[PDB]
């Protein structure tokens, strides 16, 4: 069987059994479980499946190595899509809380879940609530005589919290650390002193790279037994070095691609976020060009906006770009290596995630 | 040691570590520290604790009758606190996120978190996030080498999504059922023919009683070991009588009680909420009050809400809710009596329970 109609079919096989618990364990109606069909399909549906499948491929790899009986292949990849589904529900709880949080209008070329006129923030923000929880039923259901059982929930759990720590260290981005304060009102930033290459890594290290990278990679390993096929430590290298990259792109995407191909109107100069053009930016910027930034930044007006756009363009952000992509390339060939040492198939799979990233062209 | 001053004493110890881990392993900055620290503060004290202190009730209760050494004692209790207070962080999560969903304004005299001038809600949902992810740090930390770790933590995720579905059930309760529809915008119902007492009960179960009660009462048992010192099937049935009386004595000073003594100007008849009230009322009018109701309640309308207030007095509901209580009185004694077959010890925490509960004057 393909890999994606394991992953679909079983996408289907956790839905019933979600659906159908509610009806015997938790007293729903019909037209609530519908409801809730309806609210997973459309939080949890019509993305690439990325971090899902690479729990899937990782699993696949080893699954060409190692000795096993017919059942227990099937086995490790079921446990690989039900696995692949957690982080997606996981991703698709943050994009549910994420889009009220910010406002956000649409997704993907669709209103954001909350905005459904028969949905509304007052339910949209439990029902991302129940996205995550969601996985947590999975783990205890599909998982529940498995020797990972302990491990998965605790990887999972610390992936959770470092990206709510990297969701709260974005939403404070554009403040001055010294002034957050609960009871005061929150002002924008006038100097740009905390826009730096080491605070920019910290805010997406925690925000996407642990569950969109780090999480698929060592769920793939959990599942297949294989945590001793690797050295953790360049795991977690490889996984941050790449998620950094992957957020590089959407950040230079969300100011340049036009709407229609982004799926949405960006808004990170508006909202004056910590992205990495504004960074990059500052950072080759004269006193004239750092006083036009700072006059026009983090403003709704689009003629200001539009001057923001005009300076990044002015300043030649392409070329520091490709000296940041020549970097990775160079980090990221090294690492592989080092993965090499003990698993040629780990290191391929890593591999392939770099691939898929560094070649990706949505 | 007296168990309140314990208790408290714990709550440092918990918040000295998690703040101290998110400098150690999250890159924390000492601003976002004490900004955290604050959120903790303000979302998680200040309350009567009777939840936490629940837990830490039962395992005193258990160590009167066992045999122990001292450190055993005491690695009871601590563990005891640690777990009550993740009910208590628990309970903070629901309610940040809750207010946020209702528009709320207050709670217990002070503004709602997300109304403080330096939160704003695009911080106080993930703040809430945070503050459920801290439960789970806790368990995994306190509780690592425990016995009793895997079902505290599946005890944990059950409740924890019951409290959501709960939370599902409450919002939508004056909607029509089969009108339930993400694409379209929700009318009021009109003919509240889902205001029953069963349907009232549902919601109420799972959205109050299994975070409330049930799970108080049996962390306490689990960190205790005692759990073969019951009958679960009594103690999930007691957890949800009292608790479901709970509930109605809450919605009925949402109504009555006055806001300076309720900490809160009540809504529940402006948010045409399902409440025991509302279903009473319906329970015992004739048409001409089934009308007169209909036309008045779920209107933000100060003259609308009074006729409701005027129906409900005049309507004798003191009356029904004497006989309710009574029953209550009746049911809840049977169960204990059940529970005294297994365990004095359990049966007395279960009474003094329901003693805070009935004889509670806030
Ligand atoms: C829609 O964008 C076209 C496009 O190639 N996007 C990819 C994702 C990309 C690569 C490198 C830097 C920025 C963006
Ligand atoms: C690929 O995105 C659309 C786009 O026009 N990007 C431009 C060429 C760009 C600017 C800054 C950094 C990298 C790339
Ligand atoms: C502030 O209310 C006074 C008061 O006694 N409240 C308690 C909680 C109560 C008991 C029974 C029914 C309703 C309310
Ligand atoms: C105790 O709350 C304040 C209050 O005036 N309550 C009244 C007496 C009441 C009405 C309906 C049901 C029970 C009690
Ligand atoms: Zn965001
Ligand atoms: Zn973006
Ligand atoms: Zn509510
Ligand atoms: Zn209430």
């Amino acid at each position: 069987m393909a890999s994606m109609e394991r992953f679909l079919s079983v996408y289907d096989e956790v839905q019933a059994f979600l659906l159908d618990q509610l009806q015997s364990k938790y007293e729903i109606d019909p037209n609530r479980a519908r409801y809730l069909r309806i609210m997973m399909d459309t939080t949890c549906l019509g993305g690439k499946y990325f971090r899902g499948m690479t729990v899937v491929n990782v699993a696949e790899g080893f699954l060409a190595v190692t000795q096993h009986d017919e059942a227990t292949k099937e086995r490790i990849l079921h446990d690989a899509c039900v696995g692949g589904w957690m982080i997606e529900f996981l991703q698709a709880h943050y994009l549910v809380e994420d889009d009220i949080m910010d406002g956000s209008v649409m997704r993907r070329g669709k209103p954001c879940w909350y905005r459904f006129p028969g949905v509304t923030t007052q339910c949209a923000i439990n029902d991302g609530i129940i996205l995550k929880s969601w996985t947590q039923i999975m783990a205890w259901h599909y998982f529940a005589d498995r020797p990972f059982l302990k491990d998965l929930l605790c990887l999972f759990q610390k992936v959770d919290y470092a990206t709510a720590v990297g969701q709260m260290y974005d939403v404070t981005s554009m403040c001055d650390s010294n002034k957050l304060d609960p009871e005061v009102a929150q002002p924008m930033t006038t100097d740009f002193a905390e826009f730096t290459p080491a605070i920019y890594k910290r805010i997406v290290k925690y925000k996407t790279t642990f569950y969109t990278y780090l999480l698929p990679l060592v769920m793939g390993l959990l599942v297949s037994e294989a945590a001793a096929s690797v050295e953790m430590n360049l795991v977690e290298r490889v996984a941050h070095l790449i998620g950094e990259y992957f957020q590089v792109q959407d950040d230079v995407m969300d100011c340049f691609t036009p709407p229609e191909q982004l799926g949405k109107v960006g808004t990170d100069i508006e909202d004056a976020k910590c992205s990495w053009l504004a960074v990059t930016f500052l950072g080759k910027a004269n006193a004239a060009q750092v006083a036009e930034f700072k006059a026009n930044y983090g403003e709704k007006d689009p003629a200001k906006v539009a001057v923001v756009k005009r300076l990044y363009s002015k300043a030649n952000l392409q070329a520091d770009f490709a000296a940041y992509e020549a970097e990775v390339v160079r980090e990221v060939e090294s690492l592989i290596e080092q993965l090499k040492v003990k698993s040629p198939t780990f290191a391929e799979s890593v591999a392939v995630v770099w691939e898929k990233t560094h070649k990706r062209k949505k």
